[PDB]
């Protein structure tokens, strides 16, 4: 398989690229701190966030919503990739707009698809829903992460458009 990128190097960033990895993609990290680097798979490399969105056309936003502000600056080096939303909140309408929706305008060049936000970290590793609910304004986007995740053994749906985000930023708080 091809080249993925994850945004952000805690619980799911660790948990999800390891699993990829398993699954035979390579894997490129974007960290704010790519010196520290211990507790990550010595199989993925580990870059600055600029150089690693130049390194993959998928790139899994790893990052909550609080914190998406950095990929303003980033955005011209962001034009025309595939961007996971994989954010929920901590609690039921904390935010106006879809984490999704608000990625989308952020990076208003980038292809946003919702998707494996109703998978826990290390889930993926330890063997216990296999559903993930997809959505996104642009079908090759979709697919595209669709396909990763039945690679990764999972069940991907295709909700719609990223109109249906919200509704899927709800599913784990209700
Ligand atoms: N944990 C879960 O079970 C789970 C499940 C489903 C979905 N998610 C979603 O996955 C995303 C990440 O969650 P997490 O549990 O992995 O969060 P986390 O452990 O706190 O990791 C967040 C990552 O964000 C990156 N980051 C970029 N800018 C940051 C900033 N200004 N302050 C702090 N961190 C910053 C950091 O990577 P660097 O330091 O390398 O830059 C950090 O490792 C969230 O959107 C969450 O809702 C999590």
């Amino acid at each position: 398989q091809g080249v993925v990128c994850i945004f952000g190097t805690g619980d799911f960033g660790k948990s999800l690229g390891l699993k990829m990895l398993q699954c035979g993609y390579s894997v490129v990290f974007g960290s704010r701190n790519p010196q520290v680097s211990s507790l990550l798979p010595r199989g993925a490399e580990v870059l600055c966030y600029s150089e690693a969105a130049s390194r993959s056309d998928v790139i899994v936003l790893a990052v909550h919503r609080e914190h998406y502000d950095f990929l303003a600056e980033l955005a011209d080096s962001l034009k025309g990739r595939v961007l996971i939303d994989v954010s929920n909140n901590q609690k039921m309408n904390q935010y106006p707009e879809s984490n999704a929706e608000y990625l989308a305008q952020l990076v208003p060049g980038a292809h946003v698809v919702k998707a494996f936000n109703t998978i826990s970290a290390w889930a993926l590793q330890s063997g216990t829903s296999r559903q993930v609910f997809v959505c996104g304004n642009d079908s090759k986007a979709k697919d595209r992460v669709m396909d990763i995740a039945r690679t990764l053994g999972l069940t991907p749906l295709d909700q719609g458009s990223l109109v249906a985000a919200k509704e899927i930023e709800n599913y784990p708080l209700q």
